């Protein structure tokens, strides 16, 4: 074994705060760690900090561990190989000491000088699976399983998400190659099966999540974790509460942020707009192509800078916001990315779909200061938009215990796992393939050749650049597969609206245009209550197993189990008598 | 006590078959009874056919049937006065007796000689509490209690529902009456509280239903009951089965009865139009408006008569499709019902609001066979349609032990109660309210008058005119709820259409009709998500209680429970070595 049996490694730093008071807190960190099941071996790994090491103690202690575990579960109503084994004992650290045990928070209440603690990569399975399916492109389900038993279940569900994704993406990029080379854009027939696909892909995946979570034992995951929350009062069994009227307050934040944004991003699309035009104007390029649209892709190779400062910005304003619960934080965090990335991706082709195209007649006189905008402008939009910003990331991509220290030392300053840096640009890719993909039908083939390349780029991140996360118990991928829903709904107003508006080169006809988006939205909610209840009578495997498990185990517990006045019931005292008289009655009346 | 002890009492026919095989079922009937802990004593009472009596042979039966069902009901996951007691005793009956026992279907299969069974009344709590609430107006807790511990709880949710109701009925009532001697009708003030009204009683009626819910015990009732289904196979433990795909053809035969019907309708409608053009040209009456208008009244008055008709249609059709469960059948009579109430209700407005009244110079002269619509002409068909279909009704409606049997024998031949015959109505009042109300706003205070008129009428026939329901289990209404939902988002279309169109006297211009529909519905989805997480954050007391007893018991049941490699983990063997090395550790760090 590497790992010298190591479960879990906790950092204690001691250069914030003087010397004497570092021995008090260090002393009632090791009291609490043994005074729960724990045992700890402390020796120092960097110049500023010295962190412990923790295991199970004994066999009894790991075992009694694993049953508070199975209780505190089993009353919430939601060993194995290193995933119950290690959460077991996270629980065993973190829990707040009402149940459970030992009550360490990472760093931020009472603990200020524990940094964070971090189990230990076993090289050995990372290696080996890592070189095992280098050549497979498509994991199977003892694959998922594999990547289930180390890291937990909430890397799993994103693993076998965007394995999905990337096999059910790979229809729309055959079909809108199909599509161009034979009846060009904005066309009804690739329209309405893009938005059919973008209605299977939710429904089918809200289907496998349910089968993903009978699979693996993560059924019903709604035991909600505190946080890091500043309550000003002490209410009373005793929690510190925060008044839901100040939090409603704190969050009517987010429209002036979102209105300053947009606005924001709507002059410096003007400006480029503006600059477009001047070089138009006057000439500068012999290729004058290229030269001409400079702006547009120089602005949309900057856009994930400006992107993640306007995350930054909303995650100083969520943590604003002071929520009690993490599922309530990671809820608003998904709506304040999701309300960023609209902001951001979506509005620079918006607002040259609906304002500057049509009223170019209009805005063209207003936008040429210092002295033909086609359907075109449009389609080099989209490709602007959804080609650049990943062929200038290639571009800019081309261009004794001594030995298992100094590995610990290693792992120890690496940064630190997220799904969520990962899954916006899923949301991102859905987004661009449920709006507007009409206009340019290779959207699906430029995104399915960067996540061909990009495949297995995110499992080389979490085993060899990142520290390994602490196995989590995730039930679903969580609020996104509501903002790809939503991104859906927008979509097929969005593409049925952009299809009228620029198919076969006039007048729009207004009484046509809010015609077409009123039934093809109203026929969008139609089909996907027909997908969605045919999708639940169509019953996966690994959930078929657990009903058939549950009511063969309800049968047996069944079979078990079962193996005055009064003159009235006194004249048939028993079976016969009342059968006899039955047959005298018959016999009277039917005579 | 009134009846001597009697729970059920089951009526056996024997007119049908012949002689000799009547005795083997009525031994094979009162075998089952006695085999499970039944007493039974048979005396007849009609002249076609003697009907047993069953009550709870012994305490220990009793007990033992007790905690069957209860095993039964707490593995499914879902004694009292009357209720839980005769619960109990049913299940007994029928249950299917793999579990439970007794097997009595009530007159489908292997079982066609039994009638219906059913319990008896309790006159003197039925005298009592019918005279005791003649003068009250509103029910209170205690009230819907004693309506729940009698007749179960099924015909409690009906009575709290139909109570709700009527409390919120009465601020449209007002607002309509104060929006009318003011500012007249089509107005966009009484349109926007009418549709947040509807919103609003239906978010508060969907948690007024999990706090009933949880104040009596049935908290999930998700337990499906079999029913008499024709299956063709036996496949295998065992059950027979019905496929999927011949049930979905069958389900097909609902658009063209439902297309057929409304083709039928709007031929009557437009007779009706054409005899009213035919007496506004011909001079026939010296009033001559009602005279104008009495083909209308007359088929408003005749509507329940054929929306009975196309109900018995619908279901027989029900009936043709073979349902496997109760539920879903109850479903699929919910919608058509919901389908006809559309069809013969609003069908009639919509057809003269949308079709007739803007496009009456083009149908006018198609009309005028045998040789001016203002939208009066509405306000008079909504007026027509919801004043005069009860004002005909009301109209109509000015103008030793030989004791027990001779009362059991009166109570055999009563009809049997429904909750669909009386909750279809106020789904038609709802539907007016939700749609065309804007129209006349008068529709709510003509629907309070009736509801007032006739709010204790159903319990006088629940009580006295039908026979006592076994007390059922319901957890909610049913599918009625999920008909005023979309019952209120075409309401909010079609009432933002008609202020549109009708309000302040032309040119109707489109570009602006569909604007309003689209602004309209997106702001009813908008203001409905807000009301429904509003009302999802306060609690109603009745599940607060629930979940700080479910707490608790959590809190106890957890306080009960509480209460080579290896040379690197003998270094420090406990906590005192670990704290002095990590005291000299920092004191030669920090040094
Ligand atoms: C093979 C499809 C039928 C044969 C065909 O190609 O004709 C189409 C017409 O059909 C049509 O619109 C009618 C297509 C009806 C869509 C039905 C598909 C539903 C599939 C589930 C062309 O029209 P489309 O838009 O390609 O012009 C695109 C271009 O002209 C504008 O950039
Ligand atoms: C509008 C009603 C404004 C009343 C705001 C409540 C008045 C009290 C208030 O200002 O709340 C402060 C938070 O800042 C707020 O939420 C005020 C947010 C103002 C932003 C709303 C403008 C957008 C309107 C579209 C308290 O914070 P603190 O540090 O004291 O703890
Ligand atoms: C400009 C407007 C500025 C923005 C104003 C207010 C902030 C929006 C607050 C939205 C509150 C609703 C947020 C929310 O929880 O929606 C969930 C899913 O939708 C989501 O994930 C994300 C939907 C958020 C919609 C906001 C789109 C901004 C578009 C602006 C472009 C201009 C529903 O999940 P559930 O399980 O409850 O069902
Ligand atoms: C959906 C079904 C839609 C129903 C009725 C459409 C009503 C439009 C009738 C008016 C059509 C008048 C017309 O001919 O317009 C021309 C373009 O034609 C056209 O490309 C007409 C084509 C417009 C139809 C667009 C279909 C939307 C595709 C479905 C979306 C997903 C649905 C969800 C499916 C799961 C002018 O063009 P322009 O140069 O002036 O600019
Ligand atoms: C998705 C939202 C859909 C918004 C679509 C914009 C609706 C604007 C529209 O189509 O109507 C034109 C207005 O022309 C007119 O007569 C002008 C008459 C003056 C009345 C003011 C019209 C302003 C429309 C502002 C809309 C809301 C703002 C945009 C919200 C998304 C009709 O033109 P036409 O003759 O071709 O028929
Ligand atoms: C094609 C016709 C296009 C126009 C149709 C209707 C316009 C007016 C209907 C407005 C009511 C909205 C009807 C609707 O789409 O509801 C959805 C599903 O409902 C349904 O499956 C029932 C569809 C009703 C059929 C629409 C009537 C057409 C006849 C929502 O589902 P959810 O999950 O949100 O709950
Ligand atoms: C007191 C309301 C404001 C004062 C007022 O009466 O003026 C109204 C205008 O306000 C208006 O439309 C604007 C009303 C805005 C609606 C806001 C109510 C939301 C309440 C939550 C009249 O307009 P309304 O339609 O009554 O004409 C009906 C009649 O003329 C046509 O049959
Ligand atoms: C359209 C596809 C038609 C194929 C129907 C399936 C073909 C077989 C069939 O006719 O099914 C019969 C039921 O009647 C059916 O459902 C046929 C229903 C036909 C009504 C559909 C027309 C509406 C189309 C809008 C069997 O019944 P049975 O007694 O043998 O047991
Ligand atoms: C003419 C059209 C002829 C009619 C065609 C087909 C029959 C409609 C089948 C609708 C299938 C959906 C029926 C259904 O289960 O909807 C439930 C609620 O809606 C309902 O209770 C009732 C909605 C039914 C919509 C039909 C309106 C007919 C309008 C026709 C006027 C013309 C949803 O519950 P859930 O819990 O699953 O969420
Ligand atoms: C909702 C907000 C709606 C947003 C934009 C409205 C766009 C309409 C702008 C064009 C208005 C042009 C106009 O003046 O039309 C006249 C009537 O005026 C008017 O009564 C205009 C009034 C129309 C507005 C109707 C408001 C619908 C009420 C809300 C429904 C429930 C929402 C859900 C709330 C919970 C002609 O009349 P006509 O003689 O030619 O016939
Ligand atoms: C809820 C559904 C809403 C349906 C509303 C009906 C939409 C009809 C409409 O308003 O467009 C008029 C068509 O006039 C025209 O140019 C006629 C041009 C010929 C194109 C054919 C138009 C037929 C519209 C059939 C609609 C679908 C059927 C109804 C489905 C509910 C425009 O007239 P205007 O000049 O005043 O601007
Ligand atoms: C006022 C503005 C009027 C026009 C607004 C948007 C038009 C395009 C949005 C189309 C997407 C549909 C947005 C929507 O209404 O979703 C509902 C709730 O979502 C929401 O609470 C989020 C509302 C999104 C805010 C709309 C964007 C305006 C900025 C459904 O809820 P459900 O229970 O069915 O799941």
């Amino acid at each position: 074994q590497e790992n010298h049996h190591v479960d879990y490694v906790i950092r204690f730093n001691y250069g914030d705060i003087d010397t004497p008071e570092a021995i008090k807190k260090f002393e009632v960190l090791l009291l609490e760690l043994s005074e729960v099941g724990l045992q700890t071996e402390v020796r120092q790994g960097d110049e500023n900090s010295l962190f412990v090491f923790v295991r199970a103690a004994s066999k009894k202690k790991l075992k009694r561990a694993v049953y508070q575990s199975r209780v505190r579960d089993w009353l919430y109503g939601v060993p194995q190989s290193e995933a119950e084994r290690l959460l077991v004992i996270y629980h065993l650290i973190t829990v707040p000491k009402a149940e459970g045990g030992a009550g360490i928070t990472p760093r931020h209440g009472e603990w200020k000088n524990v940094d964070a603690i971090f189990p230990l990569h076993d090289e050995e399975t990372n290696r080996q699976c890592m070189r095992e399916w280098s050549k497979k492109t498509f994991l199977s389900t003892e694959d998922l399983d594999r990547i289930r038993n180390t890291f937990g279940e909430h890397v799993g569900f994103y693993f076998a998400f965007l394995q999905s994704y990337f096999r059910f993406l790979m229809f729309p990029a055959a079909f809108g190659f199909s599509c161009w080379l034979l009846l060009g854009s904005f066309s009804i027939i690739y329209t309405v099966v893009n938005c059919l696909w973008c209605i299977v892909f939710i429904e089918y995946w809200k289907r496998q999540e349910e089968d993903l979570s009978c699979r693996w034992q993560t059924k019903g995951v709604s035991a909600v974790h505190e946080k890091r929350a500043e309550f000003k009062p002490e209410k009373e069994e005793v929690r510190g509460v925060f008044p839901a009227t100040k939090r409603m307050y704190r969050q009517l934040l987010q429209v002036p942020f979102a209105l300053l944004a947009a606005v924001a991003l709507g002059a410096i699309i003007a400006t480029c707009f503006a600059i477009e035009i001047f070089i138009s104007e006057v000439y500068n390029g012999p290729l004058k192509g290229y030269l001409v649209f400079i702006p547009t892709i120089l602005v949309s190779a900057l856009i994930p800078t400006m992107s993640a400062v306007l995350l930054t910005v909303a995650t100083k304003l969520n943590d604003y916001e002071n929520y009690e619960t993490q599922d309530a934080y990671k809820v608003a965090l998904t709506q304040k990315i999701f309300v960023v990335n609209f902001i951001t991706s979506y509005l620079p082709i918006i607002l040259t779909a609906f304002v500057y195209v049509p009223f170019a007649s209009r805005i063209v006189p207003y936008l040429d200061v210092f002295h033909s905008i086609n359907p075109d402008r449009l389609r080099k939009q989209v490709i602007y938009f959804t080609v650049t910003a990943q062929i200038v990331g290639f571009a800019l991509e081309t261009i004794d215990e001594a030995r298992f220290l100094t590995r610990v030392r290693n792992e120890a300053e690496l940064e630190d796992y997220d799904v969520t840096d990962d899954l916006r640009e899923m949301c991102i890719q859905f987004g661009y393939l449920a709006l507007f993909s009409p206009v340019w039908p290779l959207v699906p083939v430029s995104f399915l050749i960067n996540n061909w390349v990009e495949l297995r780029s995110d499992f080389f991140k979490i085993c060899v650049e990142c520290k390994r996360p602490w196995p989590q118990r995730a039930d679903t991928i969580g609020p996104w597969l509501d903002s790809l829903g939503f991104l859906s709904w927008v979509g097929s107003i969005t593409s049925s609206a952009l299809v009228y508006m620029f198919s076969n080169g006039t007048t729009i006809r207004c009484w046509a245009l809010l015609l077409t988006i009123f039934f093809s939205e109203h026929l969008y909610l139609i089909v996907r209550y027909a997908v969605r209840s045919a999708l639940a009578k169509l019953e996966p495997p690994n959930t078929r197993r657990e009903r058939i498990e549950r009511f063969m185990m309800r049968k047996r517990y069944l079979d078990t189990v079962l193996s005055p006045t009064e003159r009235f019931w006194m004249r048939q005292r028993g079976w016969k008598e009342s059968a006899e008289v039955g047959l005298s009655l018959i016999t009277k009346a039917k005579g």
